[PDB]
């Protein structure tokens, strides 16, 4: 009944218009689960996604080989397998591959089947995905990290500036607050002549505009709205700031200063990718009052995570599904971090209409989600609205409790 | 079994982050149909989303519509839609809201399709629904913010399938970015009015494609927004002779709102090109049956842009599509500024419409393209891409 009867994949497009894999898992019950994998990519020591390299189709970005790995290899191995056994399924996919970075079948083919199987099974038990995945205690709505301003790589003259509606009584209220501030920040930028807005800018100017946008929308900094930053220090690191004309210990000094002036609750990649020495020093200085998130620093790798847990290098990790390659290994990484860091479930640049991360964040009661501006790549914000509604009296918005501060 | 048991609405966000209505219809079979209907019933409460809230349309669904339709057979689309029209009792669906009526109308069709275990295009169109549309892919912009002409679209007419045609357009979209670098939706760089066309023509041949034979241009100059003052410096009969010149030099297959909202004399004059070009009425027809029938007898255009949200119901939309089609015109189904809903992909195949205007290949737009890919695959051998057969010349 929850036994797999068919596995089929197809080449669809992502939010950037690039090919991506969509997997359908059909059970003996008639239930079909469908998953779209965020694509992205021939580099780095992490789970690798299979791209075609046929330059006569989508400039080599095709995904027909990952499609073939699903339609032939995975289908032949997994037809008759019980889809309700998530862990066993995932270890059957990992073993069928045989490579430590999912390079033979593709991390995109493995994740697609892993996610589609979970959805098929959820629909067979007649359960929503968050409940099927996390059981009876899945009820916490995350505080979103809402992108309102861009920079660095996307600037003309620190990469991301986000707002977090901590003070909201529900996700529905929190989303509205953030949407109202986003719309107000458009006016604030326009009446000064300049996912989120990326204009020519000091490094203090974006924080000032955001403070004005929070205030003019009618919200209280600190109490209601807080700032989460992703300067992406790996992008500006041969030992570090062109916008300020200056050149690891001194970078910490800049962050302590800024955190004391602005209501910054979280800082992601505040120090570079392999600057393990500096990361530990940043925790001793800010860790007690600021969330320090490892993105390029931890690359959702459990070995790097355990090293940073032991070294006391951060207190939060950014979780990316496509970097791990299976649902079981993602849940394992979320749990490892949580048992006392925060796990921040994040979307990808090459995302889709697929809303799995909205259910995954509630299933694990993660407390925080990292999505873009409230402007469809939105579907995730709508899923969280549907989940909060469905949970009724049982729903709880994380709020301040989202933070291990 | 297909009898309605519950009708539920909620306020969600649209692709612009504006509140919109999402309606769920539940049948006695346990099947649920869900639809998102973006707005152009608006709240006007300034202490919520700066008055753009849709709580009143949500209340119209959860109370008025739910009480009146619980127990109604969802499989009877026409009767359900005339029950909605009668409950509202206003010519422009102003009591309950067009968004409230469309939401229930679409969600009821989806609930019923799922109860019969049928994909929406087959449930809506029957056994002959199989024609994949030629997309009007927006690759270049102008006019306003989100040259004098608002939209520049490519059409992969020469493709053997929708899958192939989608790849062509996507490749040309990416190639045009590399050409703009060497000088909402499509690229909008400030610029001669012939330059966008020459840039598009360069991107076509640089991607490895042939104009006319494989790729054709479709235009939405939206001349109604400039009423003709082409502030090129120029200042109706001349405008007609201007488009004649373009068609002669460039592979333009279609022209939308080539003349003003109410320039009926000129619309009927452009006889001048009606024979070699598709002339689309957007602001000129505003999807109204009364105005559409007027332009049919007048021979003022040979195509109508279909906006589901402007019509308000599924039955009235199919009615408007059929009227245009059976009078020799093409019906071009179009998107809106505001969601993840992919109904128009199933609606375009259900009616074998041959063309879709759903924007740049970049989730609100991509989701519709993905639905068309799933539809083509599901049809298998039965599928047919319209190609040149999409056009009435
Ligand atoms: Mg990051
Ligand atoms: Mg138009």
């Amino acid at each position: 009944s929850t036994l797999i009867e068919a596995i089929v994949a197809r080449e669809v497009l992502d939010s950037r218009g690039n090919p991506t894999i969509e997997v359908d898992v059909r059970l003996e019950s008639g239930d079909v689960g469908r998953a779209i994998v965020p694509s992205g990519s021939t580099g780095a020591h992490e789970a690798l996604e299979l791209r075609d390299g046929d330059k006569s189709r989508y400039n080599g970005k095709g995904v027909l080989k990952a499609v073939q790995a699903v339609n032939e290899d995975i289908a032949e191995a997994l037809i008759g397998f019980d889809a309700a056994d998530q862990i066993a399924l995932d270890q059957e996919l990992i073993a069928l591959d045989g490579t430590p970075n999912k390079s033979k079948l593709g991390a995109n083919a493995i994740l697609g089947v892993s996610l589609a199987a979970a959805k098929a099974a959820a629909a067979a038990f007649g359960l929503p995905l968050y409940r099927y995945l996390g059981g009876v205690y899945a009820h916490v709505l995350p505080v979103p990290m809402m992108n309102i301003m861009n920079g660095g790589q996307h600037a003309t003259n620190f990469q991301e500036f986000m707002i977090m509606p901590v003070g909201a009584e529900s996700f529905r209220e929190g989303l509205r607050w953030g949407a109202e501030i986003y719309h107000m920040l458009k006016k604030v930028i326009h009446d000064r002549g300049f996912g989120g807005f990326a204009p020519s800018l000091t490094n203090d100017a974006p924080l000032q505009l955001i403070m004005e946008a929070i205030e003019k929308a009618g919200y209280r900094p600190g109490e209601q709205i807080v700032i989460a930053l992703d300067p992406a220090t790996t992008e500006i690191f041969d030992g570090y700031l062109k916008r300020e004309g200056r050149s690891s210990a001194e970078m910490v000094d800049y962050w302590v200063d800024l955190v004391n002036r602005y209501p910054i609750i979280s800082l992601e990649d505040g120090l570079a990718e392999d600057d393990w020495e500096g990361w530990a020093l940043l925790r001793a200085k800010l860790g007690d009052r600021v969330q320090l998130v490892g993105d390029d620093f931890l690359v959702t790798n459990v070995q790097r995570l355990q090293r940073a847990i032991e070294a006391k290098a951060a207190n939060s990790i950014l979780i990316k599904l496509n970097q791990i390659g299976s649902l079981t290994e993602t849940l394992s990484a979320i749990q490892l971090a949580q048992r006392g860091w925060t796990a921040v479930v994040s979307h990808r640049s090459g995302e889709s209409e697929d809303v799995t991360i909205a259910d995954l964040v509630v299933a694990t009661n993660a407390g925080q989600i990292k999505t873009g501006a409230p402007a469809t790549d939105i579907a995730k914000y709508n899923q969280l609205l549907r989940i909060e509604e469905e949970l009724g009296s049982a729903a709880r918005y994380a709020g301040r409790s989202a933070f291990k501060v």
